[PDB]
Parts: structure tokens; sequence; C-alpha cells
């Protein structure tokens, strides 16, 4: 009948974290139709605010004061995206009342900001010092290190870690600061599934996340669906949003009780995170988290400028080498020897564990003997001979049935002159042996029902599973270099 | 090694604006060794702070209070760069005290925040306004427009301008907001030497300048040379830095009394500026200038994103046309046929008033008849026969004796198959063009007791230059397209 079935092998990369319908109980949620009518609220509204915003009705100044209604009625008469907060005392004690809009729904988030003070809010001066410092760090390694230190100096979280994401969305704990009795996680690596593509999108779109108590009871917002759409409230930009039970379990295995993380975005991609953990409940006043959102935007712009400045230098140096190669082959008595010569040749341009030159049936292998792999890739490309350039980081290595076997799973190949079997190859061995230096963590636990994968060791062992057999991946600069060299060689083939 | 010192191209670039040895008098400067020993001071400290700083002493709590010494000593005991600021009262004045370190020297800068509203000067709520504004714009035209409006609304400067650099480092006022009775500078161009190379480099480093009164007298800092080095104090990052006397003369000839400007940096180049003028002295509290320093980076990142998205779209469409042309040519019996006819063909790739295809001694003309010009250019190109690409917008016209003259100013040509004199041409006729210079670009020289001063223009009257004998310039994208077509047709001739 149905003749189709959605992709459903995964368990919990698809659990939708932007529309959970549940709230962190250190605050309260109220949700409004675009006219202003109350549609749903978190049921702790009475416990914190002393009033019920009755669904199907409107707020009153005798509930929220005028201060909130200035904001909301400039909101309700506003257009496009909206976001604001206001300072007030509700009943006996102080609140931050925070609000935004998304997909025609207007949201009110009430966060407690009581038993803390302007003196404590001197954290605003610390955040502005962090913002002033980062703008002058000269590389991303020192930037991430110093920020990971000073974030902890400021906030007093038990741990802070800098994550950096690789081309495959795997992550590495590239820097750490910790309370010294706690185990270090420096140099851990984890698979891309550790941050599912929805959390990817939310950390790109929503610079700050705060988790006040991993042991929280989630406040059910009621009614559960917006009566106008008859669909879930999209909480993507809220702050009180329910954490996924999977990540609460993962943090409970780590023994974490509260979290804050600060996004770094580059090129519209999640380039990194700072992640802060504390082993007992912790809460940060909203005015400070606004300053960390500002910090996230500043840091993202700085990192993106540094990484673009690095890539431009890579492409510069490679171009200046390749033009010398072209010059030498044009001036010399032979192209083929000038390609294979160790002092300047194809083996110098691209990082490789070996290189092979092929032209007119002549072949040479540099740093090894690769005429087997060259033949085998040609026999693969003989199934698609219109392909000009081929590369892989995961070639099926020659088997142990013969000394023809060997580690060259990385191949990069140029057809520079199809009419005389002019080819160039570069090769790479398997990566993992070079990088195998993250120590496996060992924390003794009463492990949660999901089992040991929701732990740093589980994640590390599941990461090695992912990189087994892969070479060091061919960089976009490497591919650009091969692309350009092909066309430099064609000019010599043409004039020869 | 080199045994010679590089010579600068023009004395415009020689003035070392980073080492004036003086500050603007609306504040004071103290400079300290890495252990906090005083090295040099501005001459006005007692006139402003009430005490004399002596080199070789240390700043004492009786002089600056505990908040400053806490800030400074938390600086000195830090690692790497430092910058911080604190709000404090000294004598009767409220001060902003701004600290930074650069090239192993520590600086303390004092700004009086006298007679201003402590509430509305809150840094974070100022940053909120502009950063909420910038992120709502979909293109650089509306971005620079409404940002220039919000900048004027916030600061109350008499004029704000968006200034955009050209490929020759000239620049043009692309947006403005002004007091109603003032002249409008919108659309005028200004020659490249109005912002010298070293100024543009410094403004890539330091995003914000302010001049509180263009009429100021610099407060010298004594001693002028740092005893640790006997070199000048590099003031590149100081906020009180004495702006160049030449630029103060420039703004005096504009009739401006106070200035602020904000860098826009894209791709590691100074891409443009926001610049602000007031016809009376004006000073902006440091928290607001800090919020503009943040805005400078967020705006630069967003301008970079928008311009990358535009150029990438142009590249996409052009590459699709180039490959469609290659598909036609490779699938045609004569390349020289499929190149010519208006069903795509060469004339479709680049905006041109004429084109010609030449190969093997054949010629064809498109949108006209160009064998005369082509022959003349190729005979001229025998003077540089290794050259494979030639272009001009200013082909030197013949005398008026006949319209047989090869008057076509715009020529672009590529040698795609030298072995058969394979040449392609694109042409553009003259475009009569008009430039409103902001002041006539007279020679920037006056002779006096200093010798020849590089004096700015005598007035800023809009003076029109009428440009004739030029085509529309060949764009860098046009040249990139010609290059890629050259390589594609080199491949195709290599097979043919
Ligand atoms: C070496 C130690 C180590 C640690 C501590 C580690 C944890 C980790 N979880 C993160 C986030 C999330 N993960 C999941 C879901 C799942 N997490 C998985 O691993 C798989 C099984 C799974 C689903 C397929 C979700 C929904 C979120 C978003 C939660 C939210 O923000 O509401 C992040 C980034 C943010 C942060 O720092 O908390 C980190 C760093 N990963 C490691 O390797
Ligand atoms: C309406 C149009 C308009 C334009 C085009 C404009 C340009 C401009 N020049 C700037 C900087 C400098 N220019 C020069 C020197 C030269 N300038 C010239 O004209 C010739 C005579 C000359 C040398 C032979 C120097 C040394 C500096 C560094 C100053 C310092 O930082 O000490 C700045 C940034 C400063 C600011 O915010 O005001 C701007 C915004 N200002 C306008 O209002």
């Amino acid at each position: 009948m149905t003749s189709i079935t959605p992709v459903t092998l995964a368990n919990c990369e698809d659990e939708p974290i932007h529309v959970p319908g549940a709230i962190q109980p250190h605050g309260a949620l109220v949700t409004l139709r675009a006219d202003g009518m109350v549609l749903a609220a978190s049921e702790n509204i009475q416990a914190l605010l002393g009033f019920v915003a009755s669904p199907g009705s409107y707020l009153t100044q005798e509930q929220v004061g005028p201060e909130v209604l200035r904001m909301l009625e400039e909101g309700l008469t506003g257009n496009g995206p909206w976001s604001n907060s206001v300072e007030t005392r509700i009943g006996e004690h102080l609140f931050d009342v925070i609000g935004h809009s998304y997909k025609e729904v207007f949201y009110l988030e009430f966060e407690i900001r009581t038993a803390d003070t302007l003196s404590i809010t001197s954290f605003t001066l610390n955040a502005q010092r962090i913002i002033a410092q980062v703008q002058l760090h000269n590389d991303t390694a020192s930037l991430l290190s110093n920020v990971t230190d000073e974030l902890r100096r400021m906030t007093g979280y038990d741990r802070v870690m800098a994550y950096r994401f690789r081309h495959d969305d795997s992550g590495e704990v590239v820097a750490e600061s910790r309370r010294e009795d706690l185990e270090s996680y420096l140099g851990q690596r984890y698979p891309a599934s550790d941050i599912p593509a929805q959390a990817r999108r939310l950390y790109i779109q929503n610079p700050i996340r705060l988790i006040a108590d991993v042991a929280y009871t989630p406040m059910r917002v009621f009614p559960a669906l917006n009566p106008e759409t008859n669909e879930s409230f999209d909480l993507s930009y809220s702050v009180l949003r329910s954490v996924s039970p999977i990540h609460c379990e993962y943090l409970t295995n780590m023994g974490v009780r509260a979290s804050m993380s600060i996004s770094i975005v580059v090129g519209g991609k999640l380039w990194g995170l700072f992640s802060c953990h504390h082993m007992s409940p912790k809460l940060i006043p909203y005015p400070v988290r606004m300053s960390f959102q500002i910090f996230s935007q500043v840091c993202s712009a700085i990192v993106e400028r540094l990484e673009q400045g690095r890539i431009a230098e890579l492409l510069r140096v490679s171009t200046e080498r390749r033009l010398a190669l072209a010059r030498r082959a044009r001036d010399a008595d032979d192209l083929f020897g000038a390609l294979a010569h160790p002092d300047d040749g194809i083996a110098a341009l691209i990082p490789c564990d070996g290189a092979l030159v092929m032209l007119g049936g002549r072949t040479l292998s540099i740093r090894g003997d690769f005429e087997r792999q060259a033949g085998n890739v040609l026999q693969r490309l003989q199934r698609d001979p219109e392909r000009d350039i081929y590369h892989t980081d995961n070639w099926p290595q020659p088997s142990e049935d013969s000394p023809d076997g060997g580690d060259c799973c990385g191949v990069l190949a140029i057809r520079f002159h199809r009419q005389e079997s002019g080819w160039i190859f570069w090769f790479r061995h398997e990566e993992v042996h070079r990088i195998r230096w993250g120590g496996k963590p060992e924390k003794l636990l009463t492990i949660g029902p999901s089992g040991p994968r929701l732990t740093p060791r589980g994640s590390f062992e599941a990461w090695e599973e992912v990189v087994r057999g892969h070479s060091t991946p061919w960089s976009e600069t490497d591919l650009a270099i091969a692309e350009k060299l092909r066309l430099d060689l064609m000019e010599l083939c043409l004039n020869h």
C-alpha cells in the first residue's frame, strides 16, 4: 500500500529540540496570539507571578504593571522579528520579563533575578573586559585558550572547554580549564552525531544556551499547541526551553548539574563552542547572558577573520610554488623529469606520503612504489573516462593477500593530458595513527539507563570507529592546487 | 643581505601617524613599564587629575584611588595583550580610565565624563540599538543608508556619511544623513591620497577614531622616547592619539569642528568608512565609542557576507554561461563557428560593443566589423609577443581624418591558441563619463617655512571632470572570465 517509509534508523538525532512544549522551572513562560490574546502559559505562572494569564484573554496592568505593557504593546504593534526584556518587581520580588516573537507567536519568558544585586551584576564589567581582550588575540589557538581560562575566572563554573569542529563535524576538546580535582577532558574527540543537526541549527541561530539544573522538572506549557496553527509553539529563540532527556542523561553521567554554552559561528556554520559545566546548580542573571551573546557575535567575527587570513596565506604560498614548478618545466629540456625531480616537483606542492608521475607510458614513483595503485585507479576511471580529476580519502587499500597490500587509502589524481595518459597522483596513508593521542576517560559511574555511550569514553570509542581507515582528508586548498596544476600542465602539453 | 632600504613611492605615505608623541587635550595619558614603573606622561595630568606623575615612580592610591590600581595591577600581572576600563571619580571630576598594552608598554588614558547623563550612556543598551539595526538589512545600499540614519539619530552629529573605496583606492560618498541646512556631499568622489596607505593600514588595526575638537592643541608626552628602547611609543591603539595636523587642516577646510569615524574592513582590506562631523566641538562618552567598536566588527562581517554573496552569484552565472559555450564548441565541427554566432558565443560572455574571433588566419566580426582593429592590435602585440592577454579601456585613437579610424577605446583580447595565432577580441566604444570631484583635484603642494607641505585642497566645491576616450572599464570579473575562457579554449585546441 503505502509504498514508502521515511528514514527512521536513528533514535535521537531526530528528537525535535526546538518544539518540546516544556520549560525550565527557574522561570515561567507566557505565550500570546499575534493580536495579544493569551494562548498558553507555563503553569508555574501563579507560583512566581501571583496571577494567572487566563488563555483566551488579555493581560492587565494590575497583573504585570505598565512597565511590561509598554514593551508588549510596542511588540504587538511592531512588525518583523521582535525581542526585548524589562526590569520590574512582581509581588514581593524582582523579575526579568523577557519576550520575543517567532512565526507569528509572541512569547513572554519570566526569569527570576532575585537574591542577586547590582554588585553581583558587576559581572557586566568582567564581560566587557572579556569583549575588550579577545579582539587582539592573533590566532585561534591562543584565543580559544585565553578565553577558556578567563571565562572560568569570571563565571566560576567548575569546568570550561573549547570545542573546535572539523570538516566532518567531529569535535575536539582543544582547550580546557577545570577545578583541579576534576578529570581533564583536554584532547577528547567525538563524532558529529554528538551534536545533532537540529542542535547544530539552534547553536548557529541562537548564540546562547543556559541550563539551570539538569535535575529540573520541566514546566509543561498548556495548552500544548497554538490554537491558530493547531501546531507546536516554536521555542527556537526562547531561553527557558526544555533540554533533551538524552543530553540531561549525558550530563548526569558526567555528574554535571548546570551548563552554559557560547556559540562561535563562521561562514554560517557552527565553527566552535565554549561549553561551561558546574557540578552543582548554577544560574546567571539575564543581563550578563546578553553580554555573552554580544561576546559570541564579536568572537565569531574575529575567528572568521583569522581563518580567512590563514587560508589566503596557504593559497598564496602554494601559488608561488606552483608557478616556480611551471617555470622550471617550461624552461627545462623535459617536462617529465622536471615534474618528478625531488628538489621541486609535484611531491612538494601537496602534502602527501608519496607521488607518482605518468606520461607517454613513462612512470615514476616518488617516496615509494605506487604503480599498482595508479593502475588500479585508472582501471576504476576506465569505467568513467570522462572524469578529469579524482580523489578519495577512503580508497579500498590493497589486501593483505600480497605484498601489493599497502596503506595508501588516500589518493588525489589529475588527468593532465588524456591523449597520452598524462597523469599525476598523490597518496596518503591512514590518519588515525598520527592523531591517536586523546587519552580514553575512565570515570567510575552508576551509569544511566542508556549505558556507557552517553559518557566521554563512549563518545571517544565511537569516534575512533568513524575515522578508522580514512586518510588525512584532502583540503579544499589541496583540491584547488590540483585543479590549477592540471591547467598549468595543459599549456605545456599544448605548446609541446 | 639586501644592502638597501626600500623607497616609498610618495611622501604622502611617509608621515608616521602612529608615533606623534602627543595626545588630544580632552584627556591625559600615563605610560608605564611592564612592572608599572612610570615611563612617560602627558603634561596635563595635574591640570586634570591633580597630581604629577614622575618617571621611575609608581602610581599610588593617593593619586588614582584603589579602582584604578586594581585595574592596572590586574593588567600588569596578566599575560599577553591587555585592555580594560573602569568608571571612577578623581578630584571632583568623574573619569573614564582606559587601559591597554601594546608592544610591551602599558598605557592609562583618562577621559572626563563631565556633565553627561549616566543612564543613557549605558554601553550595552547602545550596542543593542545598532546591532539590532545592522542585522535587518539585505543589501549594502539599504544597510549603509539606514545605518547612517541610526548613527546620526544616536550621536546627533551634524553629518554622517558612508564612504566607499574604489579599485584605485579613490572613494565615493555612497550615503549621507545631515542637518537640513547643510550642503549634501552624496555621490562626490575623493582622490585616493585623501586617506594614505598607512592610515588605511592603521584603520584596519584600530576600528575607531574620534577628534573632540579639530582646533585642539596636542598635549605633548614627555619624554618622547621610551628609555627601554630609545624609540617612540607606538600609540596606534591609544584613544587620545593626536590625529595628523594635515587631516586637521583638511577638516578645517571642510569647516568641521569635531570628527568620528568607524572602519569597515572586508577581506583584510579597508573597504569603507562611516564618518561623522559636527560643526561645533563634540565628545562621545567612552562606553558609546566601545559600543561602536563592537558595531564596527559586526558590520564589517555582515558587509563581507553580503559582498561575497553578490560576487559569488555573478561568478556562478558567468561560469554557467562559459561552460554552456564550451559544450556548444566541443559539440561543433569547427570551434571557429560555434564561437561566433549570437546563440551564446563569445559576445554573450562579457558586456561588449563588438567582438572578433580569429584562428588559423580566419577572422569573423560580431556586432560590427573589426578586422582593422584586430590586425593593428596584433601587429602592436608583436612588441610583447610572450603576452597572452591584453586589455585596455583607453586605446589611443587615431587622428580625425576619417571615421575609418580605429577609435574603439575598449579592447580585451586573449591568445588562446598561439600555435595558430588563435585570438579572441571584445570591444567597447567610448563612454562619455562625468565625475563630480569633491573639490578640484589640484596639486597637493604649497611651499612655506616647512618647504613643500602636502596641503589639502583649497575648497570642496563639487568640480566636474568630463571623461572622454574611455570605455566602461573591464571589470575584474570580466578579466577572470576572459582568463577562464582562455584556459577552456586552450584545452579545446589541445584536443583539436
Ligand atoms: C568528551 C565528552 C563529550 C561530551 C561532554 C559531549 C557532550 C555534548 N552534547 C552536546 C549537545 C547535545 N547533544 C545532544 C544529543 C545527543 N548527544 C550525543 O552524544 C548523542 C548520543 C545524541 C543524540 C544523537 C543534544 C540534543 C544536544 C543539544 C542539547 C541542548 O543544547 O539542549 C554538546 C554540545 C553542547 C554542550 O556543550 O552541551 C556536547 C559537548 N560529547 C562528548 O564527546
Ligand atoms: C568628505 C570627504 C572626506 C574624506 C575623503 C575624508 C577622508 C579621511 N582621511 C582620513 C585620514 C587621514 N588623511 C590623511 C592625509 C591626507 N588627506 C588628504 O586629504 C591629503 C591632504 C593627505 C595627505 C597628503 C592622514 C594623514 C590621515 C590620518 C589621520 C590620523 O588618524 O591622524 C580620515 C580618517 C580620520 C577621520 O575620521 O576624520 C578620513 C575620514 N574625510 C572626509 O570628510
